[PDB]
């Protein structure tokens, strides 16, 4: 199996992702305490990924930790429609993640790719003086964490949604 923990704010849309992956459903907002889900999965080929769904709330933060010896990728996930948890990434997430594993494999994951260039969304964000994260700075922020790939999706639509696992297990083979 390839050990895969799933980090990022509270609400950016971690479950979704890895539920709308393996099952197809779309929940079902429940904050995750800890879940742990598995998918035997097909890459370029068949793999055993076991995905660790982590709690984003603040208040796990002296526990979350725990979830990291022995991974062998991450996925650092920030929604393209809020600032903050995309500042977060480098702010929190990339230094808590390596503070544990300096080494293991980071995928930048931006979430609810659906709402990025989805017109209500963005007149909402424009009310506060905010806009969606573009895709090159996703990509410039990626390069400022080093992490191996960045990569949109939708868990709502599945847009971008197996790229994502591909590239986790192709990190780590
Ligand atoms: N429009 C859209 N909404 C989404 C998408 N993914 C999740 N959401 C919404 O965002 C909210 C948070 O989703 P969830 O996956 O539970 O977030 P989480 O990151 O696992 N939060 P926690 O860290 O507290 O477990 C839910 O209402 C969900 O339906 C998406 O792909 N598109
Ligand atoms: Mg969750």
């Amino acid at each position: 199996a390839i050990k895969c923990v799933v980090v990022g704010d509270g609400a950016v849309g971690k479950t979704c992702l890895l539920i709308s992956y393996t099952t197809n459903a779309f929940p079902g907002y429940i904050p995750t305490v800890f879940d742990n889900y598995s998918a035997n999965v097909m890459v370029d080929k068949p793999v055993n990924l076991g995905l660790w769904d982590t709690a984003g709330l603040e208040d796990y933060d002296r526990l979350r930790p725990l979830s990291y010896p022995q991974t062998d990728v991450f996925l650092i996930c920030f929604s393209l429609v809020s600032p903050a948890s995309f500042e977060n990434v480098r702010a929190k997430w990339y230094p808590e993640v390596r503070h544990h594993c300096p080494n293991t494999p980071i995928i930048l994951v931006g979430t609810k790719l659906d709402l990025r260039d989805d017109k209500d969304t963005i007149e909402k964000l424009k009310e506060k003086k905010l806009t969606p994260i573009t895709y090159p700075q996703g990509l410039a922020m990626a390069k400022e964490i080093g992490a191996v790939k960045y990569l949109e999706c939708s868990a709502l639509t599945q847009r971008g949604l197996k790229t994502v696992f591909d590239e986790a297990i192709r990190a780590v083979l």
